[PDB]
């Protein structure tokens, strides 16, 4: 079994790299959950232009509070513009502080339980993510989700 | 010999075709469920709308072609429920909820609400809604996934109609 | 239980209707990956298969191991199809020259196939419909798994 | 560049999978279809840019594929295989295959395959997966180049 952990972090470092060269998107990570659904980046690939936010822990209210029970049951976020979306204000200033203007998150699940989020942004300049992309995100952190309950 | 996909969809008859399959599968949908209520919320271009199909319990007051005009779908446009969001609350009475939204689902008899998105093709069409008229109801999660996955045949039945 | 049956009785005659099939059925395993054709709805034109208990060497062999994970059939025209011959001639013992058949999961269980067949003539299932027949047998799947 | 990006992705699924061989088959307007690309241990031949013309594919124009049919072989040897196809693998070096179809909208593009060339191995129900989503992102890379 070691070092299949090292195995998981090479092959997830390598596919939020890969993700973020296709959709040319400026930063792409994992956001990882704790039991009490706190998380941590946990895998980044950034544009070198940009802050690398590897491994900065946020407590988020919405996920703590419902434990990600929406997103098992199929809500996700795509916004074109964070300063457009109706967003609980402290959030807003959380993705300014990560340089965000537009972000598309869809869940990474273990069966029935959410495991972490695979995130991308536009760092640059608002996007409007097309459906195809957002499909595509999605069928990516499906990958992950059988890579990591394997390992 | 081969089929073809006229369908005989000249007739004017068959305008009603997709109103009759949507006023089925409400029937089917609350008997399955044992709700109070199933009903579908269609959007106009504003995203105010009608209650366009329900079925219903004939011992509650039938809500059908009630027009509402509701501000969190008309500020949206639906954008968060084109993105998966749903509603699912066990009692409105106790839920925290803005209080004009928790009257009108009390004028509708309402107790328990789950109400989840119908799309055609990238747009926000309407709503499938259960509602639990008798008292409170918590959802399980099955349940959800249930009205979700009806949605999503509804909006392939609304798109090829 | 004559809740979920009364669902899946209207579901295959709504799908028929929908999709202007000739029959749409459900076919329901047994242990022995043998089934029976449980629920029904077809023309008067043509035979009523409800109740036909099949002995399908493939399912019976596989155990439909191939169904769950995401092989199904839609066969434009049986008779230009390369069918073995015993399946075939099933096939033609149900009138059948179209067939789309996707599976019915119940957790990671093959519970069931759901059926369309053309029985008039062949039929080019086209990629909307074969999306819809998947999406009609996951809401009667979610619905087998809670009765 | 498509070919750089599925480069990357048959060489780190070989990696995770712990495979000998995962390559691209990709295919012509006849079903015939060429290796286009190819991660291989150094330990065995490379089969990139090898032309293969099958019987199956060509006749069906892969339709079965199209529609979800794939193959998972623990042991060629051991494998009811018309003996040109057991040959043909034979001459890859090929001891267990799992191949998964690329689909490009609604027509099948070419394989996602898994070689091992060392022994016979016994495919996991979860691999057969893996493969199989991995051929889905392929599949939606290739479209929307
Ligand atoms: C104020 C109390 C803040 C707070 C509470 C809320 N957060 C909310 C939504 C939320 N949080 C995330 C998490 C991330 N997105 C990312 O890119 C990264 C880093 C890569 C993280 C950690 C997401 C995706 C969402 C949206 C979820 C959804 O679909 O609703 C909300 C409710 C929504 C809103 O109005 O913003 C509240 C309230 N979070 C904070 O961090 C501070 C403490
Ligand atoms: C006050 C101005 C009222 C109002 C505005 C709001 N609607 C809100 C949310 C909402 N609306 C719906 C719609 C329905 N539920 C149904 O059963 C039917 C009919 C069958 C309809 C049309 C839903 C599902 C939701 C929940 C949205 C969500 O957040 O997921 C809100 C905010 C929600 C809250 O916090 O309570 C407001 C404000 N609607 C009115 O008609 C009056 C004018
Ligand atoms: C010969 C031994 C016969 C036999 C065996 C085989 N069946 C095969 C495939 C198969 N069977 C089914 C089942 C149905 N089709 C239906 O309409 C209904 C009723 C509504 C049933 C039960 C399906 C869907 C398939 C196709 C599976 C696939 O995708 O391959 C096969 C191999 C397939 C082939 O022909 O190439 C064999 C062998 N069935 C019999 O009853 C006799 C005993
Ligand atoms: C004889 C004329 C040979 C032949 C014909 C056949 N091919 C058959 C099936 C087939 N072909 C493939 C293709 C590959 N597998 C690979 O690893 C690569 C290269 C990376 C290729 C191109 C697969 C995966 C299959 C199996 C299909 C299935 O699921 O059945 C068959 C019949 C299959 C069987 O044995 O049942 C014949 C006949 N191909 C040749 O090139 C020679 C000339």
């Amino acid at each position: 079994a070691a070092g299949t952990m090292a195995n998981l972090d090479k092959m997830l470092n390598t596919t939020v790299t890969e993700v973020r060269k296709f959709l040319q998107a400026d930063r792409v990570c994992v956001f990882k959950f704790e039991e009490d659904y706190s998380g941590t980046v946990s895998h980044e690939a950034v544009d070198d232009r940009w802050i690398s936010i590897l491994k900065t822990q946020v407590q988020d209210r919405y996920f703590m509070e419902t434990r990600g029970e929406e997103y098992v049951h199929g809500r996700y976020q795509a916004i074109a513009d964070i300063y457009t979306a109706n967003l609980v204000e402290c959030y807003r200033d959380l993705l300014i502080e990560f340089q965000v203007r537009a972000i598309l998150a869809v869940p990474i699940l273990q069966g029935k339980k959410l495991w972490g989020l695979l995130v991308a942004h536009q760092l640059a300049g608002p996007r409007e993510w097309q459906t195809w992309e957002i499909d595509f995100l999605k069928q990516q952190a499906v990958v992950m989700g059988i890579a990591i309950q394997q390992s």
